[PDB]
């Protein structure tokens, strides 16, 4: 029986590591998996479906869906995350769509965030290279690939006789972001849609032509989806969405998380953290009233109902983290390179 599988896991080992980590994989392989360097998504669901707690540096990540699929709110937790560890993040922008305020209560810190609304993509893509090549950068979102329009095509060349000598172009423009992004520390996320393609009528494939590329360089590929209204009481405050890894090479693929963004607020880590612990059975309900038993046993009350609950949760960071790090552990997540005292 092992026998077989040590025959078996030694083949796989030997298939990659002659075509490079991640190669081939067991799916169901959360074994354990070996944690890489990361930065966190914002979501706690999120970062349990890449397996290693987040987006790996040094790696390109794509994150797709419709307008308003929430794949927007995604891009804003990625900037506000690296932000939060103390790193630098950078904003490439071709929608010109950017809420201020609503980054700002999401969590961004608005005057540290590097931005860049270039004129064209060939030139979007050389800013990109040239921020990670720098290294001074540690997170890029990219916003977005559709928007990334050539300048013969803006300047209504299209033309002389070669109409997809661009095509070649951005493929290569990626190919040397792809290799500088494997030297350094950055997190490069471009985001893309699936709605509304231009310029004119009906629909290739969902993700564009430089997308062909992406969807190969990709180390992880994310498809965002609406889902249902969140309610409290009879005012709908948010909605569910959900998050499929369907491409994976540093854990295994096809997991979804479910996760909740709060008009406002975005993936509001609290409601989050409460929902999970919920569903987790580490925090429990007697009748309306929410419980949790520290480690060190204390039994202490969460409040009556979701929204005592979540606010509890803010009001006490220390309690939020033990319940935070248990789901964390659960899951082979946990850092644990982390200290205890202070």
């Amino acid at each position: 029986e092992k026998q077989k599988k040590s025959v078996l896991e030694k083949a796989l080992k030997r298939i990659e590591e002659n075509f490079g980590k991640g190669s081939i994989m067991i799916l169901g392989d959360e074994t354990q998996v070996q944690p890489v360097e990361v930065i966190p998504t914002g979501s706690l669901a999120i970062d349990i479906a890449t397996g290693v707690g987040g987006y790996p540096r040094g790696r390109i990540v794509e994150i797709f869906g419709q307008e308003s699929s929430g794949k927007t709110t995604l891009a804003l937790h990625a900037i506000a995350e690296a932000q939060k560890m103390g790193g630098v993040a950078a904003f490439i922008d071709a929608e010109h769509a950017l809420d201020p305020v609503y980054a700002k209560n999401l969590g961004v810190d608005l005057k540290s965030l590097l931005i860049s609304q270039p004129d064209h993509g060939e030139q979007a893509l050389e800013i990109v290279d040239e921020l990670v090549r720098s290294g001074v950068v540690d997170l890029i979102v990219v916003d977005s690939v559709a928007a990334l329009v050539p300048r013969a095509e803006i300047e209504g060349a299209m033309g002389d006789m070669q109409v997809g000598l661009q095509a070649r172009l951005m493929s290569q423009a990626l190919r040397k972001i792809a290799g500088s992004v494997n030297k350094s520390k950055a997190v490069v996320i471009f985001t893309n849609q699936i709605r509304m393609k231009i310029g004119v009528m009906f629909g290739s494939p969902e993700t564009t032509t430089g997308g062909l590329a992406l969807k190969f360089y990709a180390t992880m590929r994310m498809e965002v989806r609406r889902g249902e209204p969140i309610k409290e009481g009879k005012d709908v405050i948010g909605n569910v969405i959900s998050v499929k890894i369907v491409k994976n090479k540093v854990a295994p693929p096809f997991k979804t998380a479910q996760t909740y963004i709060i008009y406002g607020k975005g993936i509001d880590r609290e409601y989050e953290l409460f929902n999970i612990a919920v569903n987790e059975g580490i925090v429990d309900r007697k009748g309306s009233w929410y419980y949790y038993t520290t480690l060190k046993g204390e039994e202490v009350s969460l409040g009556q109902g979701s929204s005592n609950a979540v606010q509890f949760l803010k009001d006490n960071p220390e309690i939020a983290g033990e319940i935070e790090r248990r789901i964390r552990e659960k899951y082979g997540l946990l850092s644990v390179e982390k200290e205890e005292q202070r």
